[PDB]
């Protein structure tokens, strides 16, 4: 069924997009003057899960939580248990993503794809293991484990669609997870680990050299194949990154838009688009994160985010922050008046 | 009274800002990790009208509408009557700013500061004249007219604080008004007209040279003094631009935030900050407009917008689009949970 999911991602509706362009050109403004709001509306109009038009019903941010073996290499400043503490706080509404999702009218789904702690009540259990393998010394997981989790998360995602969610955001929580994110970005883009490794959650600058070394070691011991995104995810990714890629595949299969977040989400999007290029028209950037490897990842996705907030929290917080932008494109398209009704016509 | 208003603009509250920063650093996140949302929350905390804390109550976008004598010089591609048509469409809720304001939960106040038409019922009447003077041949208005309109608009704006408004946005409507906007930007920044004259509302590129010529003419003829922002507005501005400056002065007098829009609003902000430097801490950029002079104007304001939408509609549309960012800063500050746990 993974083969089938990938094969059956629909093409966007080019004919609806052309009708959308013509409609937007007739709205009460100089043609082209709403810029990327116009192109965002046309992008939405082509998503087959919507109604031929930009549309926003219910909104969901899917936050993928897991721990990482590579935390053992000293690449993170916070204690391991913070992943579990933060997942529990997600159920209480006290995290950055919760507060911003609430403001945007979106629901947060907290998904445990492999936290190294006891199960947390209120969290969706999709737990592959208690943390993934330490990527510096071997693979994060087996190929079968990565494929199974991709299918489970894609299915959970498209079930939300059947329930009326029309806009997704993706996020994550996982101490040390900027390490595998950087390894994937290096592998997919061909960039040296040094160009894409940053401070993550306030790693002291003195410790960056060790982190670059770890990323290189992970890449060397595993030999991830850039032509096989599932190989890359399984080898030098993690459960959270696989789960994020699964939300993108699910939403695409369902013909629905998904907002990216920051660097972790850019790395998962590089995997998803290598796995299935048909995913790409469904992705919407939110913000340009303040993480070192952001520019390179975004360049490889040919993405220009809407928001420049110097944000680096993760969790889906930037995706939630951008939800009103998607709603604004819809509001423009459906609620603006038209040039012809005011008899405004130029030669 | 305009002198008194300017003198009485409060300083931002350093103590409140220090308390806000300390609170933000203790939230459930790595320090600094919410970036400019943090800095915005602190900027808000300092504004005395907000009573010590980032908060947002009611929201209002003030859209300043007027016609321009310089339309006669061939600098605009729409008929002059489009100003009046659009101001009336604003009362009906069908314009870009209306639809985006409604999405943001804000009210649009449409204010006629000098449309060349009969008054439009349902539009706020602060009309100076039926269009301003053609800046290509003389001044837009007298100094007294500019000063009177600044005071009137500033008073209207701060009076909105009584109805619970805590967050303003500014906008305009006025065919040809990107011509005076470029003239003012040229004067304040020292840039040649060619560097700051754009297409406006889709002016054909073959008509750009003429627009550049008109801007230079206007400056040559009027000799605006860049160190006297009221002189610049009155000479090579327009009633809409003066109105926009007045909203900023009134918000600052009230100790309250105002979101800018695009190039017209940057031009009015440069005027406002020259008139009263104390205005500056109250201004919040929205988007980086897709207008030629934007980068220069924003550089002179030391401003880096949050949104990169290639937008160039004006009307306050970008200000409205940014209001949820201000609300996000307030939500972070008041609703997030709070944290020697770090590894050596
Ligand atoms: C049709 C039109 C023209 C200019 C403008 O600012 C808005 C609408
Ligand atoms: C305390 C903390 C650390 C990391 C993180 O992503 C969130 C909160």
């Amino acid at each position: 069924t993974l083969h089938a999911l990938l094969r059956d991602i629909p093409a966007p509706d080019a004919e609806a997009m052309a009708r959308a362009q013509q409609h937007i050109d007739g709205l009460l403004k100089p043609p082209g003057s709403l810029g990327r709001l116009e192109t965002l509306a046309v992008q939405l109009a082509g998503m087959p899960g919507l109604n031929g038009t930009p549309q926003v019903g219910e909104k969901a941010v899917l936050v993928m939580c897991a721990d990482h073996g590579v935390w053992d290499e000293g690449v993170a400043v916070y204690p391991k248990i913070v992943t579990a503490i933060m997942a529990a706080n997600m159920t209480r509404g006290t995290t950055g993503v919760c507060v911003l999702a609430a403001q945007a009218g979106a629901k947060v789904h907290v998904i445990d794809v492999g936290i190294d702690a006891e199960p947390i009540p209120g969290v969706v259990n999709m737990r592959v293991a208690r943390g993934c393998g330490n990527i510096a010394v071997g693979p994060a997981m087996s190929r079968l484990q990565a494929e199974a989790l991709l299918l489970e998360v894609s299915r959970y995602t498209c079930d939300l669609a059947q329930r009326g969610v029309t806009l997704f955001g993706v996020g994550e929580m996982g101490m040390a997870n900027t390490t595998p994110a950087a390894a994937m970005v290096s592998v997919f883009t061909g960039s040296d680990a040094k160009e894409v490794v940053g401070i993550g959650a306030n790693l002291p600058p003195s410790r960056i050299d060790n982190k670059v070394d770890v990323v290189r070691r992970a890449i060397a011991i595993n030999q991830p194949n850039p032509r096989d995104g599932i190989d890359v995810l399984s080898k030098v990714g993690g459960f959270d990154l696989v789960g994020m890629t699964g939300v993108m595949l699910g939403a695409a299969r369902c013909g629905l838009p998904v907002l990216l977040d920051g660097f972790l989400s850019y790395s998962a999007a590089l995997a998803a688009c290598q796995i299935a290029p048909a995913v790409r028209p469904y992705l919407i950037p939110s913000h340009f994160s303040a993480e070192k490897g952001a520019r390179i990842a975004l360049a490889h996705l040919s993405m220009e985010p809407y928001l420049h907030m110097a944000m680096r929290l993760g969790e889906g917080s930037g995706a939630a922050l951008a939800m009103p932008i998607v709603e604004a494109a819809c509001a423009m398209f459906h609620n603006m008046g038209e040039l012809a009704a005011s008899n405004i016509v130029l030669p």
